[PDB]
């Protein structure tokens, strides 16, 4: 139930290589991978072999592993491959600029688990799934995308060849596993409040601790988060492209609503797009903001995501005054 790629697709990717004048752009926290789709999935190998070396992985297991995964991300407006890419660019982006902060562990673990954080995503929120009623919020009762997703992650590794992390001890393999799924269920927006506070206080009283474990699994969380929401870290002309894409699902979402006699809430009617600036106003001040604030203060070289999202933040607030 689970799809391979085929021979073609994964050789095609052993033979890849970087366009030099990439190299640089790709440092940075606003490149766009855009205008790159042919190269997304040699742009996560060698981010990869930046990361944790070009012999961290048996170049042929990895290969075929990322040409299984793209092929489990659906056709969707913006939960796809390239959202899958994206959020895994900004975490190498997080990894390269903290670089001693992390285990070579965590560093492969959340390479692989932004790859994989939204397997097979159909363009549902979890609350259309539970309010109304999915096999899969029949399956798990909260956070159920985010569930599915490395129960996803787990069967592609588990197929024949793909096994990545077969050249671990079995501690080691099972603790990577564990690293992948706290990393994708905290991509789940709905934990992301509470944890924030959390993190807010902790830094605040000074009693945050990157020695404790669940202190560790907090901020990795927050990584997760502000991995996740990093369209709005790019350039605007990129970021307002990118705001077409998730309300593109949204839209969708609430038109099939709309097709069982339910008002959608705003956010997903395609018939209230005149409060769409306003609504990404409230979102990159009670969301987006926050997230990256905290997250600089815990990793302050992770500073220009909040200098990029201050940018696009004030693009909105002349969008809504008339002045764009
Ligand atoms: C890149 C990215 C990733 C994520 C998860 N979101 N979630 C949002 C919520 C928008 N909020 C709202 C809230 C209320 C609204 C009301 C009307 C129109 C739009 C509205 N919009 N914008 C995102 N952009
Ligand atoms: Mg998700
Ligand atoms: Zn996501």
């Amino acid at each position: 139930h689970m799809s391979i790629c085929t021979s073609e697709e994964w050789q095609g990717l052993m033979q890849f290589t970087l366009p030099v004048r990439l190299c640089k752009e790709i440092e940075l926290f606003h490149f766009d991978i855009g205008p790159f789709e042919n190269m997304w999935p040699g742009i996560f190998v060698y981010m990869v072999h930046r990361s944790c070396g070009t012999s961290c992985f048996e170049l042929e297991k990895l290969c075929r592993f990322i040409m299984s995964v793209k092929k489990n991300y659906r056709r969707v407006p913006y939960h796809n491959w390239k959202h899958a890419v994206t959020v895994a660019h900004c975490m190498y982006a997080i990894l390269q600029n903290n670089h001693t902060l992390f285990t070579d562990l965590e560093r492969k673990g959340l390479l692989i688990a932004c790859l994989c954080h939204d397997l097979d995503h159909r363009g549902f929120s979890n609350s259309y799934l539970q309010k109304f009623d999915h096999p899969l919020a029949a399956l798990y009762s909260t956070s159920t995308m985010e569930q599915h997703h490395f129960s996803q992650t787990v069967s592609i590794l588990q197929l024949e060849g793909h096994n990545i992390f077969s050249t671990l001890s079995s501690s080691e393999y099972e603790q990577v596993l564990e690293i992948i799924r706290k990393a994708i269920i905290a991509t789940d927006l709905a934990l992301y409040f509470g944890n924030r506070k959390q993190l807010e206080e902790m830094y605040q009283t000074g009693s945050l601790n990157l020695n404790n474990q669940s202190h560790r699994d907090r901020v990795i969380g927050l990584m997760m988060t502000a991995c996740d929401l990093c369209s709005v870290t790019k350039l605007w002309p990129v970021t307002k492209l990118t705001a077409n894409d998730i309300y593109a699902e949204f839209w969708a979402e609430g038109d099939e609503m709309k097709k069982l006699g339910i008002q959608p809430i705003p956010m997903m009617d395609r018939d209230k797009k005149d409060e769409v600036p306003q609504g990404q106003l409230g979102f990159y001040n009670a969301v987006a903001i926050p997230c990256y604030t905290t997250l600089t203060q815990i990793l302050p070289p992770t500073e220009p995501l909040l200098k990029a999202c201050r940018d696009n933040l004030s693009q909105w607030e002349k969008v809504i005054r008339g002045e764009e």
